């Protein structure tokens, strides 16, 4: 009763403008519409960074990315939370929660002393860190191994085939996209041209684990199939769901059912099967009438990207729709679209519709649901998660005045409608290059007024410089808090 | 010095975001760059309408172009400003001008009594309301007839092949794309696939006048070379030149030595070309030492559009190019995309280099000159243009607080960063399926703020009711005006 369910659906790569309630034209995304009119929409919310394991890391513990200097990991990284380290599920716990994960990891597994063997107990992972069930897509869609890892054991393996992975070298022989371009579903660049599984090539070598090997274009099935189950289970227990999607990172492979629903191709047709696996967790939540006392909470982990690794058509395609909405940027970016993500609330006993302009940051999502089930923090706990539970769940009240963006090759900061960009004389041209993404790096710093320059087009780094001079400073104390508020 | 050269370059549809010195990246306009690099760049700028028509007669006659129910004109369509009207350029002979016109007209040229006959003098036109000279696209580059008018006569016109238009059936024996689509060097919409003049169907039929045809990938030459004679002969007196692009509407026919510039196709070798022309006019101007006392403008007379009737992949190559910015809507739309356009100052005597975000219309252009000459305007004279020579000559100074946007469906207003948009019944659904942008026709009323909400996309109508009233009430004011203050 006073201890309501949490669902965060949690989607890979949606940009700010990839919701028709976000202004989206070439797709419809109705059931999350639904969810938006039925709660509020943010316009001003942000993942911690514009990659997917740093700001995964700053949702479960509530703290900058970089005071860990976590980076993209590969396929075999070792687990980022420490076994001791607090975190949002944890926390739960201690409340009660039954707490689960579907989908998408991206946090590393194992310790790092020696190589993950896939054929063994795979530990630490998220039952470590305060999940009771997982069931994972271990790295990305696009690294091996294509396998699923429930709790700690590789789904449908035999013995008679072990599995193994490489990020160097070919092991096994499984076909290539270098030596098989004919066997792919679409091409792929240098990196992603590695072991074909399923018809598509991934980043690293696959060896054996033919048996576990997953299928695509039924994520949808499998992912909802899981979230439905634990859901359902837990029906008389408070229960905290992370649903972690795949969709949409490359490789886009919808299920049949979609494709073709937009004109964009893969990645339209996957915001649309995104949108058809959010129905199927709301509405099982609605059937089992725990709709109105679920905090339901839908957001992404990075802006967006059009050609990331695949020839899926994603730009070629692209026609009149803005993915990063009026925003500069993308994924990888310092630019507003690199953290500037979609981001609603629903939760029907306590939060009237609304549209909310006030800065919000995942990062405050640790703290602020603390201060729902009345958990104190310590000193040393989520050290950068505010409590902004009153602007979470009421579109009329303000949240933070100051919030700052990282990525790797630059951090920024946010300051009501001010933007600061600190310089770097690293380069980062692969960016534009490959990605068709201003990453946003140049060697003089900027800054934005956002209210007149929404677009991040005119530099006002040379007219206020005691502002940037404030801002920077401003970011450092940021560096160097230690502790809580 | 007190009486500085005017030239006013007037682009063709061109949009908010298609220049580089407005955030382009797929395309270079390192001309008309420099221009606002040592001029004022402004950012809120806005032509009277999303079309041709009513925002070229707003220009030149300083009055709202729904006072006299404009709309885009055919090609035939009598002269819509009057002969006792008065005008910007008429003002200008008052004070020793010598004015001329080269390129596009699209203001009707009969009395209307009779249809035109093109093989008679063409009269009332351009030197009927206050123009010395004009070299003109009669119509649209891609409207009937396909040729050029010179003062008063069609250029290198026959007695022996008289020329007549019709719009209605066919005439002549010009082969037609409805009937010869092997000839067509773009394909065409049936409202486009009529005479074939120069491989390219035109809307309407055209008969006889083969020695008048115009050639559409030299108008860069035709009309350059014009403007520079008319400069080189007036360079001893002071002079207006409106130089009135055909680019980058379409047909998008650019010289050869522009296509394959861009990666987007046809238009965005346009918006090279429309750069290259540009500067022929800006170098031809510093070669005989008058661009120091020249004010230079250079603005849109509506927002952009890809898809306008032919095939030419404006929309399919578009890649990562926003050549909207940020703004919603486009050509033909009530929304900010429709009239917010580039729009450059440069007159290095008076004018020190900035970047304006004043709320600033074309309409001001005349009452802000006859400010800059000393020139008493009559009561009824260019009643909605306000002086605003202060703003227009230095980018720390406001300019408006009020200005109505126009459309033929719906009246808008903005008030500061507030934007309303009156209600209607009226259906232009066509918009959305033939041009891909949204005309912004909603039965309720919109308002939004322009801060947080730049694309336009949070109807806060319901949540502030009474400053719609207000909003509204301003708009009627208007409608209802009929003197000037
Ligand atoms: O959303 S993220 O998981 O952070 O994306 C990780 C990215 O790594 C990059 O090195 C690849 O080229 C991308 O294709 C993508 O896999
Ligand atoms: O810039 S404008 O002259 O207003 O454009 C006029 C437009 O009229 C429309 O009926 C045509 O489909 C367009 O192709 C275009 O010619
Ligand atoms: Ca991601
Ligand atoms: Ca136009
Ligand atoms: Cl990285
Ligand atoms: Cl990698
Ligand atoms: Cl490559
Ligand atoms: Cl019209
Ligand atoms: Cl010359």
């Amino acid at each position: 009763a006073e201890k309501p369910n949490i669902v965060l659906f949690y989607v890979d790569d949606l940009g700010w403008g990839d919701l028709s309630s976000y202004g989206a034209t070439e797709v419809n995304t109705p059931n999350i519409d639904a969810l938006a009119k039925n709660g509020i929409r943010f316009t001003d919310a942000h993942s911690s960074a514009a990659t997917s394991s740093p700001s995964r890391y700053s949702l479960l513990t509530g703290e900058h990315a970089f005071r860990k200097n976590i980076r993209i990991l590969k396929g075999d990284a070792p687990l980022v939370i420490s076994e001791v380290q607090k975190t949002l599920p944890k926390m739960l716990q201690t409340v009660g929660y039954r707490t689960g994960i579907v989908g998408k990891w991206h946090l590393g597994l194992g310790d790092g002393n020696t190589p993950v063997n896939w054929n063994e107990k795979v530990k630490p992972g998220p039952l470590e860190v305060g999940f009771d069930y997982s069931f994972l897509i271990p790295a990305t869609g696009d690294r091996v191994p294509s396998v699923f890892l429930e709790n700690h054991d590789v789904v449908n393996l035999e013995k008679s085939d072990p599995l193994f992975v490489n990020y160097q070298k070919k092991i096994g022989q499984r076909p290539t996209g270098y030596e098989n371009p004919e066997l792919l579903k679409q091409g792929a660049d240098e990196q992603h041209n590695k072991s074909i599984i399923n018809g598509v090539s991934r980043i690293g070598w696959m060896q054996g684990g033919e048996s576990a090997e997953w299928h695509d274009e039924t994520f949808n099935i499998v992912t909802s199939d899981k979230a439905k189950q634990f859901i359902s289970e837990s029906s008389k227990q408070p229960f905290f769901l992370l649903f972690s999607f795949h969709d949409i990172h490359v490789p886009r492979l919808p299920n049949e059912m979609f494709r073709g629903k937009t004109n964009m191709g893969a990645r339209g047709d996957s915001i649309v099967q995104m949108d058809w696996t959010t129905g199927q967790v709301v509405e099982k939540l609605r059937e089992l009438n725990l709709l109105d006392n679920t905090l339901v909470i839908f957001t992404s982990d990075n802006g967006a990207v059009l050609t990331d690794g695949y020839d899926d058509e994603a730009l070629k395609r692209i026609g009149t729709h803005k993915q990063n909405g009026p925003y500069r940027g993308g994924k990888y970016s310092i630019y507003e679209a690199g953290t500037r993500i979609p981001f609603i609330v629903h939760y029907p006993n306590r939060v009237k519709p609304g549209v909310s302009n006030s800065l919000f940051s995942q990062i405050d999502l640790y703290a602020s649901i603390a201060e729902l089930l009345g958990v104190p923090l310590e000193e040393t706990e989520a050290i950068d998660s505010q409590n902004q539970l009153s602007p979470l769940f009421d579109a009329s009240k303000l949240a933070r005045k100051t919030l700052v963006q990282e990525t790797p090759h630059a951090k920024g900061l946010r300051e009501n409608s001010w933007k600061y960009i600190r310089p770097t004389e690293k380069d980062v041209a692969w960016v534009k290059a490959k990605k068709n993404i201003d990453p946003g790096t140049s060697k003089a710093p900027q800054l934005f007024d956002l209210d007149t320059d929404p677009s991040e087009l005119h530099n006002l780094a040379a007219k206020y410089p005691d502002k940037v001079k404030l801002l920077e400073q401003k970011l450092q104390d940021i560096e160097l808090q230690s502790i809580r508020l």
